[PDB]
């Protein structure tokens, strides 16, 4: 079945409709530019279906968000971070066997080799946790060349997946070390993902690090909840490089520096600055309400708007909740920010200029918050952002390579200066 | 003068879409309403229909072999212009005034000098390490260090500060990856050279042996890097701009393009020219063997393009200087001018290659002129880096004054509908 | 006794070579200064093979030992430079691709990179003069081992 | 043949001795992953 195009001229075109399991409908441009010698024009591509996915179903309308078809809000209560890696990842879940095996090859290869740890030694303390994490990230693909190498078997795929999802979290960790200036913990094989890598960050010897299980949960679920998110920049960067072949070390490094971006995963970091700048000027609420309704007053409200999301984010509204909780579980009674955060949105939500542009907190509102809780500072939220958003990048990845996607080449419409003569100096 | 497009979509729904006609007659439609007035997307699968962005940089058209910068073409920059200047050009949008080109070149200059701690980081690098991984690990060590180039809202002033740091540094620690694999000092960046003749110094100059700056080593390598300094929208420059449109840094959006290009696929990027070339003397320097039998890859060894069809118009202006380069050392009758005539000559003869458009492409050229330096295998890629710089930053640069959204396309999610978790127990 | 060719091949070959690998420089930092400079000769000295692994492979050709040869007399010259730098605490000099062996020797050991060393060739004649003296003795402990 | 106190005493000064001095670990981090073990053994034998 088809879509039928008529261009200028008597020329017409019969483009095919394709509709995936959710009812989203394209029609397939495959052909266009080899039949006609049109292309789209697309900024953003705010119209474009860059692939065909079954890892994530989006429906940024009415605000759905399901991993394989598992609702989030199920995941994000009773799922861990590993098993909601590897239904990403591979596809299902896991059975008890799968889920032992894949946490059990995790656990092996979380140690760094020593070269990697005398390249970190070189960082100095005041570097940025995500200059650290991109550049140690990419480093990889120099200690394991075999993951360039043409004809990646599965299995050595598989050792690629599971060595890099080990080394983020070790290597995340020292990028907090670095800014402390604290000795770097080894992995411990006794310690699940998530407690190893609160272990990592926060253990140091002249204090007894007691695992806190509130923690440890609380990470789980913000992690699950980073887990993917479809066709994002950060993703879409890691399929481009990656269709070129790249090591998957190379495509994720490139994922890390989408991510970084203020317009991507750099706004939880900035959200977190709003927060605490609403609580130094002790002003109200409604005043920087109506500086967010003032076209150019110089504040912006951070952590609301999405590109998909024309509704709650239901990763948002699983933080706000968790927030609460977390926060009690831990005696942190009235964080100021908090309150600041849900005043926010209780006016933005109710106030019908917010609700006309579509305006709801997105997954980078609440973040900061629970993070800020778990002892995590604000130089390391876009790194936890990216040790969430890793197993997605991973299975994003995995699906373009089996799909044997061809290399991703944009086109342009040339819009500069038509054939024009060198011109020499002394002539200018 | 303004056309439209008809879409008729099944159901009864149509859509008039706006034609845009660029400057050399390509035609796009604006499907910037698409979605929001039809429930579709396009499906595109490697972004082959797609126009990203309008660019005032590079013009090509593949079937008629052309390529110009800013509408001058190709061949008189070449033969007339230099590295800096073709820099200048792309990234600024003119040829340079003497005061444009001389501060230009001179702020470069001051510039080449790497922070020692960058050397820190260095040093931890194994001297075995490929050096397109310590390429891409230290430019993106570079926004730790200029943490000013994340920031949102940065001067122009600032943006050309980003913009000459990079074009300098990238050229330093290209070869300081050279020095690593050999196990010499690094060189110092000199004062009183221009661009190439610098880079040239700080790559072969070492203690125990006078360099000499040959000036037709010089204009050849001038020549090369021009040649390469961009090429339109592919893979890696789309890279830079993805990653750019999320107000990554240009260090960050550059480092992600470095990990494209290293990807097999890319095109050009195919260190298989100089392993041709050394796999063949080592085999007694016969030409007709490795021919025969690679019959019983091509375009990993500088053999036929993917947009040029018949030639490439890079090609026939490389041949010269590569002829130069040759007779200016001492190989008129050495084994690389054979082994390169003989394959060159099966290409430009042999029905097989002919068939094919198996042509010898600017790279077959590059590589011998690498090889005649005695460039290894392993810094085929950098060189490539090195050349592409100035066309990544112009692109970037673009990308950014035209205020282009982030980059975030859509899917059509053909997976799994809603299932309910099951918890491990239950499974199996 | 070798042709004007044959020596200046040798004698050039011998000048590349004197560069030692930074990798060694780095072993070389972890030695204090107080160290014997005999433990760093000979520590140094068998450091070598792991670095040229191409030496103790099986099937030497002729061409391999020749290179073998010039790497070993050209490094010992640095190294042992070293070994005094290492004593006095002064910065390493590279060797230089202008001066002959024995000045090469006597610039690396006794310049500083604050000055022009003045070369006196009535040193660096009594040096050549005194290393042909113990070039070789015929089966000592030393040669024999 | 050592008595049990002979061979107590040569097995304890031998363990208390198995500390490598802080300096011959920092000699040994000049040493690439790639160089074979021989050429360790044997070079920091000689620094001893």
């Amino acid at each position: 079945e088809t879509a039928e195009l008529n261009l200028p001229g008597g020329q017409s075109i019969s483009l095919p409709i394709f509709e995936g399991t959710e009812q989203e409908k394209a029609f397939d441009i495959g052909k266009l530019r080899d039949a006609t010698g049109y292309v789209t024009l697309d900024s953003g591509y705010k119209n474009t279906g860059a692939c065909k996915s079954a890892i994530t179903f989006l429906d940024g309308e009415e605000g759905i968000l399901r991993y394989r078809g598992y609702p989030i809000e199920q995941l994000a209560e009773n799922s861990s971070f590993l098993e909601v890696a590897y239904l990403l990842i591979y596809g299902h879940l896991p059975t008890e066997a799968e889920l032992k095996d894949f946490s059990g090859h995790i656990t092996k290869h979380t140690l760094v080799h020593e070269d990697i740890r005398k390249i970190f030694d070189g960082f100095p303390s005041s570097t940025h946790p995500m200059a650290i994490l991109s550049s140690l990230t990419c480093a990889l693909t120099g200690f394991y060349p075999e993951s360039i190498s043409p004809n990646q078997t599965p299995e050595a795929i598989d050792l690629t997946i599971v060595r890099l999802m080990a080394k983020m979290s070790t290597i995340a960790a020292w990028t907090y070390k670095n800014s402390v200036g604290h000795p770097l913990n080894y992995p411990r094989n006794d310690l699940d993902y998530c407690a190893n890598f609160l272990y990592m960050m926060f253990s140091f010897p002249t204090e007894k690090y007691e695992i806190n299980p509130v923690i440890v949960s609380a990470l789980n679920k913000l992690l699950i909840l980073h887990a993917d998110h479809e066709q994002n920049c950060s993703t879409s960067t890691v399929r481009l490089v990656g269709s070129a072949n790249a090591s998957l070390y190379g495509s994720v490094s490139a994922g890390i520096n989408a991510l970084w971006g203020p317009l991507h995963g750099g706004a939880n970091q900035e959200v977190i600055e709003m927060l605490e700048a609403i609580e130094k000027d002790g002003g109200d609420t409604s005043k920087f309400i109506a500086q967010a309704k003032d076209k150019n007053s110089g504040f912006r409200l951070m952590g609301f708007g999405h590109r998909v999301y024309k509704n709650f984010d239901p990763r948002a509204k699983i933080i706000k909740v968790a927030a609460d909780e977390v926060l009690q579980a831990l005696g942190m009674q009235n964080s100021p920010l908090l309150k600041i955060a849900t005043e926010l949105e209780q006016a933005a939500l109710t106030d019908q200029y917010f609700i006309d542009r579509k305006l709801y907190p997105n997954v980078d509102f609440y973040s900061g918050i629970i993070y800020k809780a778990l002892g995590i500072p604000t130089e390391m939220f876009t790194v936890m952002f990216a040790l969430g958003r890793l197993p997605g990048w991973i299975a994003q990845w995995k699906e373009m390579r089996e799909n044997k996607e061809p290399i991703g080449r944009p086109r342009q419409i040339y819009v500069g200066e038509t054939e024009r003569n060198y011109v020499p100096m002394t002539e200018r």
